[PDB]
């Protein structure tokens, strides 16, 4: 989950890689919108 599994499920790629730092303005908050 740092190669590409941290996404396929995590969609944390088109997100944790570009939102990863803070851009993307959060895939609709998909870290806030998907948080817990």
């Amino acid at each position: 989950t740092r190669h590409s599994f941290r996404r396929p499920f995590h969609e944390c790629a088109l997100c944790y890689s570009i939102t990863d730092p803070g851009e993307r303005q959060r895939c609709i908050d998909m870290y806030c919108s998907y948080t817990n």
